[PDB]
C-alpha cells in the first residue's frame, strides 16, 4: 500500500519539479508519471504552455496548507538524485491536477512505479475530450 508523508515547500522549480523539506533534508522532487512543457528544459529552454504549467504547480503548492509526498513501489530517486513521487496539496494530487487541466501528458511508466497510471490516463482522456491547453 502507498503511504502519504508530510513535507514542507521550499521552492517551486518548474511545472514538474518542486524542492521540498522532507525528513529534515532539502530535496528536489520530480512529479511521477507526468511530462510538462518545460521552462528549464536542457535543450529547448521554454516550450509552449511551459509558463502555464510552472505557474499552475507553483500556485498549487504555495497556497496549500499541507503538502504530502507519496512514493510509489519502485525506486524513489532518479539518476539526478531527485525524489520520484506523487505530490499532494491539501489532499489533491498535483500530478493529476496538471493532467486534468491539459497542462501535462502522462509519461512513459515503468513498473513498479506506475500505481496511479490508469487514474492519470483517465484524467488525460478527459482533458483531451475538452481540448484544453495542450489538447486544443
Amino acid at each position: 500500500k502507498l503511504h502519504k508523508e508530510p513535507a514542507t515547500l521550499i521552492k517551486a522549480i518548474d511545472g514538474d519539479t518542486v524542492k521540498l523539506m522532507y525528513k529534515g533534508q532539502p530535496m528536489t522532487f520530480r512529479l511521477l508519471l507526468v511530462d510538462t512543457p518545460e521552462t528549464k528544459h536542457p535543450k529547448k529552454g521554454v516550450e509552449k504552455y511551459g509558463p502555464e504549467a510552472s505557474a499552475f504547480t507553483k500556485k498549487m503548492v504555495e497556497n496549500a496548507k499541507k503538502i504530502e509526498v507519496e512514493f510509489d513501489k519502485g525506486q524513489r530517486t532518479d539518476k539526478y538524485g531527485r525524489g520520484l513521487a506523487y505530490i499532494y496539496a491539501d489532499g489533491k494530487m498535483v500530478n493529476e491536477a496538471l493532467v486534468r487541466q491539459g497542462l501535462a501528458k502522462v509519461a512513459y511508466a515503468y513498473a513498479p512505479n506506475n500505481t496511479h497510471e490508469q487514474h492519470l490516463r483517465k484524467s488525460e482522456a478527459q482533458a483531451k475530450k475538452e481540448k484544453l491547453n495542450i489538447w486544443s
